[PDB]
């Protein structure tokens, strides 16, 4: 699959704290990376499982991890989201918009029936390598503890090889 | 370019005040349609070409005129636009979501590098057929008078053949 | 569509008040061009749309834009026809032939199915970027001012842009 | 070459009378046709040509000839200018106009570069097999004593197998 | 991705608490599934991960959930290995023998490289449909708990729509 | 059309008064030319076109015209037949041999079912461009008065463009 | 090579005795036949070798054996050249004339660069086998004697196979 | 068939009494080799025909050749089998794992519809030529005595050519 | 080309004295051997030829059948027939194969000599490909074997598991 | 193929009791006749092969040559020269085709039978094909008739016009 692949390069517009940021694989060098990649903003499923991710952002933070969700929604979205849903507001990390779908298909996540990306998420090391894969259907989630507990594992076995 | 021809079919989910529909080619068959494509909701720029619209629905309507405007963006988004936004909220139209890029591109109004509509605007009557083509780039709008008074010709020139 | 696209190369011969002259996509270089397509000379249909446009040469000019009317009939009908009709004769913009109908076609604008060019209008920009496309079936005509307003706006949104 | 084949099937709106009739290969069925195809109509060449055929039309009317100009000309175009030339005045015969260049093209006798057609004659027989094909450079002409001349030959002929 | 598609067809041998069957995707209709795949038998890590399984073996089976392990060994090679290790020996659930490698690429789960299947696991519903998957690096464990969590929740969305 | 176009390159064998020679486009270039075409020697039908053209010889001659007549035949049944005939026995211009076709070809005169050339003239300036073309079915001569005329014409074409 | 392979369908006029006649495979059918190809008629070489087979076609005929000599030249020529050369008078034989050059290519006899056909011979079979193919080079002669040999060593072994 | 053409590189891993080690076609250059394909480790079959060619296998090395079994189990497999049976026990001979299949498939001796390689030894000569290319089905045993003898015959026509 | 079918062939051959015609069906329902080689009349010792001669009537007491092929023809094995002794113990089917097809069919032709391999092959009742036996010149096979593959071969038809 | 240039080619054959290597070179700077049939040792008669045999010291000293080609391998041809009187006269180059391409190179193989058709070429110095004649089984050639174009070809090739 994708597992152990390094990620494609990319080009995108995000929203972080307020302001207007890019994005490219450059950021991701030499660090730790999580893509969190959702369906759509404005729904009316619970916005739960962002809050989630939102809430060990500190701890994450501390581990020298960064972290990217994404939606094929504009960045622009993203703010207006950001300042409506209680939730959403305790969002620090960057809110990529893949409107043109190629960051959501350059990780095979793209529903290309719908132009929504899938409830996917991604862990890259350091060199850009995807250490661990996560998808689930509509109303399967996924749990943030066990994403911070294999992020562990993946330093862990960064730096104790065999 | 696509105009004189029929229209492709389509099938994409709408907000129509209040109410989620789904709207096919089937819905335009027998009325003179409208598409009013843009680029996005909850953008920085003046929702003044779409409220226009509305403040002339009263007419439009008499003219036995339905009116679809579309955006790469969700029927959720547009509700949750609809609803936070004065002159959006004027709106009484369909709000055609888009997000697979299909309508527009039925249309040819992509901007593939951007994953969103372009400012165009089309004139389609009973028998599906385009009778007016519209764009313009970001700046330069639409005159909603302008509009109406091809729409008024169109139906007319059909009255009195050549 | 071609909206935001760079106009093709052209030769083509035209008539502008007395003398034959031989225009290409050169001449439009640094100028603010209009190309205004329409389906033939010596019709029975009202020359207005064409005449309507030299009643505002004198603005347009003003704006340092130029005006290129277009259709597949040969400069020599052209001569013919501005010397024998009044409106016509008030034409002081280039008058294109098209007889090979290559002009027209990279405007994607001819009616294969008769060898003449659909009521098309097109604002180009100094650099060739198509700015604005108005197509319209037999009947519904084209609006002089609301041409006009566009072209400000064209050329505002230059100035200052996004 | 096209000599000895039979002519292709065609639909032509054309000019005969003051009247606009249209012309088909049904037409030319069981009688002897002449097809005169030229360049333009409204060029500062002498019309000469044209006029030494309308001046033997009596005498190929009586012959049981039909005669077609052709030019990729609109058939209104050909109006305007049987008007206009003392010379096309004369004329007596079908003028079709052939903007699609298709009744050219199946001739074989399209300026390509030009969207004109070549300074070519033919004569179609009874059964609608060319027998006499003639074309010119621009500058040589064409003698409508020779070709009467021909057509009566070929009539002989037709009659006096061997 | 392959989230939210249908199981492929398959046909392979298995070691099934002391005999050898045949399982089919046939067996797999009508019951929710766990598709647990790991790169070889008789390796140096520790087989954690299986003996994880086998402790929960009774939950999933009274939440009516079948249990398949997947390498591209022999299932001669599982039933001896199920003999060597203590942990393996607490297997009771189908243990697949996947050399042809076919079942596993149907999950596009193969390194083809080194011809072993990457460790991911697959949670499939009764109508064969893919609502969860897991893959992880080597020495990156995977939780037996939090497989059953999301179990639970995939059989709680299937019967609350919503 | 082949009118104003390029004569291509040719190399056959002639009989010209007595003798045999080469003929080739370089002999043609800075000359005039006229490529008479016939389908065959010794056939029943008079050969009153071949001897109306040597009794023009000398016109032509004058006035710096070549002439080659043309058929499939090779150039020792020409040399045959300018003995059987009193009338092929007045030609003095060269009498070209063409068994491979290939210059009958050139000029898109091959009757292809019968192996022989059509009865068509070709009018070609010094530059090789033709300039006159004339074909005829069996039974319909050739005026020699007729192609002087139009030789004339040319020639004063070419010194009086206008 | 050809050896051993049927002939294939031909139609060709030929000069046969005084007349004009068409051969096709159909009147070899039966028959053994001979093809006699050669270059051209009036050539200046004797036409020693048509006189000889000519010499020995009583012979021939009484073999049951049908003669046709084959050339590029048309029968049109044959003739002529029959009626005027002491050799070709004896000649009672069909000549065949193939100006379109199939017979000569269905036997692979064409010198392509010349258009005229190779001095082969060849022996065909009542079942129209070709059963004996000399074929020389200019100059390098053939034999009337040394072909009734195989002719007639040809027609034993069809008698007596093996 | 492959005999008679050079083998093709490789690159497996093995297990040669108590590690682990890789091999590769250059391992081979220089030395005479036995590839032994056997379908599966631990399968219920006797392994007497490994067990032959271990009981040979020190005089197949004063022979100087060496022998490289292989299955398409891996090498973690083959030392679990080795330490785990009386008969595999005596190999002292590398024992390479294929789970790739790739090294089978060099050899085309894969049963595709298995995944298993099938029970065929190839003697390959220093020049890496397989001289040798015996392969049974399964039950159609091989012996080691027979495969001894043919090694000598190959090195003696080796040194004894024709 | 191991566990596949044999492919329907038509070749001309010889066999004791006259001249037969040998297809797929005379190996239908029949258990059959067929030995290529070079080429009939060469300098090198038909060793391997007179080899499969010795044990033909046990073959034959098994209803199992040899077919040598060459892409000689079939008139030139009966030529070498009468004139090697080793080829006059012969009294199998000789097959010619001039157009090399079926040679090609089992996929053992040099190309670059128009010669078919030195192999083996096994073939069993149901025309399936299972003792294949290739060798390069100079290494020979033993007739002896041959024959335990072809029991083998014969014992698991029989007695499957 | 008439007027054309013969291609390159590599056969192994034999002339006089030893093997030698033929290539287009040694029919660089000669004459020659490539007389093709179907095969040694058949039961057909060897009548047309000891026909061109009494010629040869003839078409040796107008520095002509002769070669015989048939798909058989030039070891065939040594055993059947030392085996067939009529066969035994041939003191000419005795070509072998095992590969087929000498014998497709003259488009002159059978292809349903691996074997080369009845066929004889004449090629001239420069090794253009002049005397090409091909005829069916049962019907001769007249190493008379060959000589007579031979001779023709060479008149020409000196005395051109």
């Amino acid at each position: 699959s994708l597992i152990n692949t390094k990620i494609k390069p990319f080009k995108n517009q995000a929203f972080k704290n307020g302001e207007f940021i890019e994005v490219t694989e450059k950021d991701t060098e030499g660090r730790w990376s999580v893509f969190f990649f959702y369906p759509a903003d404005f729904t009316f499923v619970c916005p739960t499982e962002l809050g989630d991710v939102a809430d060990h952002y500190e701890e994450l933070q501390k581990l020298g991890v960064d972290v990217y969700s994404v939606s094929t929604d504009t960045h622009f979205t993203h703010k207006a989201w950001h300042s409506s849903s209680e939730t959403i507001a305790k969002i620090k990390y960057a809110m990529i918009g893949d409107p043109t779908g190629a960051l959501t298909r350059n990780f095979d996540n793209m529903r290309e029936d719908e132009g929504l990306a899938d409830r996917a998420t991604f862990v890259v090391d350091p060199q850009g390598i995807i250490q661990a894969i996560e998808v689930t259907a509509e109303g399967i989630g996924r749990d943030a503890s066990d994403l911070l507990r294999k992020i562990k594992a993946a330093q862990y076995v960064a730096a104790h090889p065999g």
